[PDB]
């Protein structure tokens, strides 16, 4: 569909079974959630954001469903204030901008 | 125009008189540039990201081009490692999210 920005993009996602709520944002490399529980092994990884860097698990091909949409990929977990759908991801499911 | 997300969504904008590099970010609520000087009175403020908060100065009123078109809102300004252009200003060019 098409997104207005009036309001903040969020949209739901499944992960696991589950449904949670997540912010797309074209202004992040990677995709990192919020605290819990995914298979397999993980290897450390630093992201920085506006405050500064913060460490996170990364885990990889890892199935998750937006909007309807299935993707693939890598996706991070740590103490981040909300979920976050980066661009490894919005690729994807063939997100671009438009104006 | 279209943007593709392959790569990081940069564009140049104008404002004072000056270029810049600016990042489209659809997951920032507000606009926020690193250090520079703008007229006007200004207000102090607490934003927050990945990594934790940070002081910036706020300031009203400001008109900035983005890619040809002019748009007028809100510009904070601070120890920012990147200039972000946010929904704020996003929604004044009619930039939209696509899929
Ligand atoms: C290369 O590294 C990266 O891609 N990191 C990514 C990143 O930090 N992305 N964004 C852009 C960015 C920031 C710093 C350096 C580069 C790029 C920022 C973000 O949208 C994420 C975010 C954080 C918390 C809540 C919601 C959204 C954000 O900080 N938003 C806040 C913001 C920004 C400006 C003005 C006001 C406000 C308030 C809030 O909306 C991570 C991998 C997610």
């Amino acid at each position: 569909p098409q997104i207005t920005l009036w309001q903040r993009p969020l949209v739901t996602i499944k992960i696991g079974g589950q449904l949670k709520e997540a912010l797309l944002d074209t202004g992040a490399d990677d995709t990192v959630l919020e605290e819990m529980s995914l298979p397999g092994r993980w290897k450390p990884k630093m992201i920085g954001g506006i405050g500064g860097f913060i460490k996170v698990r990364q885990y990889d091909q890892i199935l998750i469903e937006i909007c309807g949409h299935k993707a693939i990929g890598t996706v991070l977990v740590g103490p981040t204030p909300v979920n976050i759908i980066g661009r490894n991801l919005l690729t994807q499911i063939g997100c671009t901008l438009n104006f």
